[PDB]
C-alpha cells in the first residue's frame, strides 16, 4: 500500500497549480479534509506562522521535522530572496516527499532538505551547511527532543540575540518542560498563542469506577 | 447563531414534543449532517444506558452538558422520583441543555446548575439536600476529573456503591485520574474501549525569542 | 510524536529484531508501565482460538499500534495471509513498521480505508474467496453492519469463526442479540479476570453455520 504522505503528494500533482504554494496547501488540506484526516498543521496554526515569519523577516529558518512538507511550503512561500530553509526529516520517505512537494510549488531553491535526527545533524550546520547563527527555528519533532535540542542549538553557538523559535504541539501532547524552561529562564522571552489540534478515527475509552467506601 | 442553538432549533422543528426518543434522534441526524459537530456514539450510548438501568440510581451527578444530549438520554431512564444534576460552566450551554429537556417532557427529573464543578460540589447537600449520589457522569474538563473526584470523596458525597462513569479517559486522557482510581482500594475500575471520529482540543504554539545569555 | 508513535519508538530500542515475542514482551512491558494487562487478557483468547482453528486467512478489522496483527501473524502457518484493515493511516503506518520490526511484513497486508468500504473490494480486488476468520476489533458501531455486510458478499462459509472484542457490558447489545439469535452463529462468551475480580477483557466468538 502507498504510504499517506505518498497519497497525499499524488493529490497535489493531480490537482494544484504547478508552481502556486497557495494552491498546493489549499490542495493538501482538500485531501486531508475529504480522507477525514486530522491536519498536522492546518490553516489556524498556519496563520501563526505566517505572522511571526512576516514580522521577524528570517533570513535562515531551521525547521525540524518535515511530515508531507506542508508546514515547509507555509514557510518557504513567505521568505524573502535570498533567504533559505533548512528542514531536518528522519524519515527518508517524508524526505523525498517534501523535496517533490516543495518543487511541484516552485519553492525548490529556498529548501534544503536534511535526512537525519536533529541531535545529529544539528552539530553540523556550521562547518557541513555554513551556518552562522539562525535567525528562527520552527519545532515539530519529537516532543522529548524539544528541550534537549534546544540546548544543543543553544551550545552548538547557533542562537542569537533575537532567534525566534516557534513551537508546534506544546500542549497537546504537550512540551511541559520545554515550556517550564524557557519561561523560567532569563534567556528566553515567551509568547503563546492559543488554537487548537484535532483527532480523527482514534481509540479513546471509558472508566467506570465503584467507590468501596473510605479506607 | 451559536452551533449549540442551531441543534436545539433542528429539535424543535422536527422532534416531537414531549417523545424523549425522537429528541435523541434529531439531535444525532443532525450532528451526523454537519461536519464541524461531534457526533453521538452508538456503543457509548448502550454503555450509558446499561449503567443506569444496571444500577437504577436515584441520583445523578453529571458534570459537563454540552448541549443537552446526554441529559435527555440519562433523565429518559430515571425512574419516577429520581432526579440527575445537572453541571455545566457556560451559560447558553445550561440554557440549551434547559430548552432541550423542555422539549422532551423531562424539566422534572433535572436540575441544572450553571457554574464550576469545584465551586458548586460543596454546596450540593447544604443548598440541594443531596445525602450522598448513586451516580457520577465525568464529561467536563479532562484536567478536573481527578480534582472533582478527590472533592467529592472529602465531601462525603460518595457512599459504597456509588458508581462513577469517566468518558474520553484516554482522548485526550485522564492517566492521573486512572493512575488513583486503578491503584486506589477505594475504587474498583473496569474499563471499556471506544473510538472517537472526531474532537478538537485546545493545544497553541509558543514564541521563544533568545535573549542570550 | 503520538501515543502509538511512542511505541514503536519503544520497540524499536528495547526488543530484539526478527523476534515477534520480544515485540509483544516489549509492548506489554510499555503498556504495564503507565495499567491493566488487557494484551494477555485479550491475547491468551485469540491465541487459543487461532490454534483450534487453524486458519489460512484471516481478515483483521482494526489495527491500532499493530499489537494484535503481531499476535496473530506470529501464529500463523507457513502460506496463511492476514488481511487487515485500519481507517487511521498513522495507525496503519506504525502497524507495518511494527510487523517489519518482528519480521512478519510477509505474512500481512494492511488496508487503509474503512471497512464498508474494503470488504466488498476483498473478492475482485485481493483475490478473496471466502474467509477463515474475522477478529472484529474496531468500532463498536460497525460489529453488526459489517457481520452483515461479510455476509452479503459472501466471503462467510461454515465454520468461518468471528471474534468479536472488548463485549463486556456489552456496548454490542445488537451484535450479540443477531448472532445469538441467528441459528446460522453458534455462540461462545469468553470472561477474561486475569487474577481480579473485575472483567479485564471480554470477547464473543460466533462461528457461521451457513446459510438459513
Ligand atoms: C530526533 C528527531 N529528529 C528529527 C528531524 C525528527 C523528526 C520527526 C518527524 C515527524 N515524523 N520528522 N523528523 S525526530
Ligand atoms: C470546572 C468545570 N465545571 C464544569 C461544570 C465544566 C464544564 C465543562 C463542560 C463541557 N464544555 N461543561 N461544563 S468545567
Ligand atoms: C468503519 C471503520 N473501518 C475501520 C477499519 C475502522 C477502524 C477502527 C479502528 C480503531 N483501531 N481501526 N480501524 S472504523
Ligand atoms: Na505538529
Ligand atoms: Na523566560
Ligand atoms: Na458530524
Ligand atoms: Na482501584
Ligand atoms: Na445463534
Amino acid at each position: 500500500g502507498d504510504t499517506k504522505e505518498q497519497r497525499i503528494l499524488r493529490y497535489v500533482q493531480q490537482n494544484a497549480k504547478p508552481g502556486d504554494p497557495q494552491s498546493v496547501l489549499e490542495a493538501i488540506d482538500t485531501y486531508c479534509t475529504q480522507k477525514e484526516w486530522a491536519m498536522n498543521v492546518g490553516d489556524a496554526k498556519g496563520q501563526i506562522m505566517d505572522a511571526v515569519i512576516r514580522e521577524y523577516s528570517p533570513s535562515l529558518v531551521l525547521e525540524l521535522g518535515a511530515y508531507c512538507g506542508y508546514s515547509a511550503v507555509r514557510m518557504a512561500r513567505l521568505l524573502q530572496p535570498g533567504a533559505r530553509l533548512l528542514t531536518m526529516e528522519i524519515n527518508p520517505d517524508c524526505a523525498a516527499i517534501t523535496q517533490q512537494m516543495l518543487n511541484f510549488a516552485g519553492l525548490q531553491d529556498k529548501v534544503t532538505i536534511l535526512n537525519g535526527a536533529s541531535q545529529d545533524l544539528i552539530p553540523q550546520l556550521k562547518k557541513k551547511y555554513d551556518v552562522d547563527t539562525l535567525d528562527m527555528v520552527f519545532l515539530d519533532h519529537w516532543k522529548d527532543r524539544y528541550l534537549p535540542d534546544t540546548l544543543l542549538l543553544e551550545k552548538c553557538g547557533l542562537l542569537r540575540k533575537g532567534t525566534v523559535l516557534l513551537a508546534d504541539n506544546v500542549i497537546v501532547p504537550g512540551t511541559p518542560d520545554f515550556l517550564a524552561y524557557v519561561r523560567g529562564s532569563s534567556s528566553f522571552e515567551c509568547t503563546h498563542y492559543s488554537s487548537y489540534l484535532e483527532y480523527m478515527k482514534v481509540v479513546d475509552g471509558l472508566e467506570k469506577a465503584i467507590y468501596q467506601g473510605p479506607s
